[PDB]
This record gives C-alpha cells, sequence and structure tokens, in this order.
C-alpha cells in the first residue's frame, strides 16, 4: 500500500504476458481442474484473438474493458472449485497473479491482483444481506 | 429474489440476445460516453466471434464463465462513468437488464442482473481499509 498501485494495463503484449504465465502457473500447479484450466486457456486465447481482429494499436478502451474480463475470468474460474479446492486454487492463484506480473514487466501490481481476489470472494458469497448478527 | 433463477446462459445465443438489447438500450438511452458505448458493443463481438471459434454449441463450463465476463463488461463501463453520472449510467443498465431479459428468453434472469450489480458497485470500490470507525 506504497503510494498508488501502477496498473499495467497499456501495453496489450505485457498484459497479455500476465494472462499467459496465469496459466502456465495453473499448468504447473495442478490445483485446477480441466473447466478452470480451459477458461484460462480460452482467457489469453481471447486477449490474443480480439487483438488480432483490432490490430497492433487497438483502442486503450477496449484494453481497460479487458482488465476486468481477464480478472473476473480468473474469478469465475477459482470460484468453480469445490469449497475444500477453493481455498488452494485460491491461494495458488493469488500468488501466481504476483509471479505473472513480475515475469512480464518487473514488478508486482496490486490493483489487478486485488481486484481478482474481490472478484472471486464476491462470486463465492450467495448473500444479499448482511449475515452477521 | 422471488425464490431461485435458473441462468438464462443455457443457450448462448438467447444470451447473446440481451447482450445485443443492452447495447440498444443503452444507445437509446445516451447515458453512457462513446468509450463505454463502444466497450459494450464489443462485449457483443467478443462473445459473437468466440461463439464463432468454439462453434453452434461450446463447451457448457465456458458458457459458464462468458456469464460473469459479459457482466464485467457494463458493471466496468457503469463504473468508469463520472461520479454523478455512475448512479444515472448504474440506474439505466440495471433497467435495460430486466428488459432485455424479458425480450431475450421471455423471464428475467435475477443471476445475471444481481451479478452486474454486485459487479459493479465492488469495481468502483477500491478501499481495503476500515473507512469506518
Amino acid at each position: 500500500g506504497s503510494g498508488n498501485s501502477q496498473p499495467i494495463w497499456t501495453n496489450p503484449n505485457a498484459a497479455m504476458t500476465m494472462t499467459n504465465n496465469l496459466v502456465q502457473c495453473a499448468s504447473r500447479s495442478g490445483v485446477l481442474t480441466a473447466d478452470q484450466m480451459d477458461d484460462m486457456g480460452m482467457m489469453a486465447d481471447s486477449v490474443n484473438s480480439q487483438m488480432q481482429k483490432m490490430g497492433p494499436n487497438p483502442p486503450q478502451h477496449r484494453l481497460r474493458a479487458m482488465n476486468t474480463a481477464m480478472a473476473a475470468e480468473v474469478a469465475e474460474v477459482v470460484a468453480t472449485s469445490p469449497p475444500q479446492s477453493y481455498s488452494a486454487v485460491l491461494n495458488t492463484i493469488g500468488a501466481c497473479l504476483r509471479e505473472s506480473m513480475m515475469q512480464a514487466t518487473g514488478s508486482v501490481d496490486n490493483a489487478f491482483t486485488n481486484e481478482v481476489m474481490q472478484l472471486v470472494k464476491m462470486l463465492s458469497a450467495d448473500s444479499a444481506n448482511e449475515v452477521s448478527t
């Protein structure tokens, strides 16, 4: 929480590197299932295939929307796991995000990493009311 | 809210119909900026072209993921609105959500409509510390 977290979402290739590294990290952890690995697989694919539809220089606002797309996909992925596996996959991905950032840009962004954490918890929180009394 | 709600993503084209209706409803309201409108537009395109890549009947688990992807894109654009327009766009999308579903499947999908509302509120809430006493 030192200062401001700098989202690497400005260079699409650099950001895509994190997406690729996530799948590789998941593939070498084995905590995830065919569901998760294939959804994350098409996650990296979608980013790639949408870019090739646009060109070597797409509109930055689209990359903006890709930020939450990639993040939400991973969260949906993790939240699909059984209760016992959920914590394990979450822990794994939560670490994979950190590493992927360091391998992509060289520094760890917390903005994206944090967003995914809040996403995955929310997808796993079936509560429309504060059930705390 | 009334009982449970069966996700209308049992048919990808039926769901895609909502994606199209959302853009139309947003375009006809004009509450959203060109940025947010075009991102929602490419949201329809991304699902559209992704579907083609996966065939007339893509993997069921991928449709599961795509559910949250579409919702996240709408939530992001709403959460990227000005501080005074955020409430305006939010209300607009929430209204269009219901109508879109009713004109797409014939019923109001609570799961997706609720997901977007939770997403957008969280998406614009960057505060991981207790702001309350």
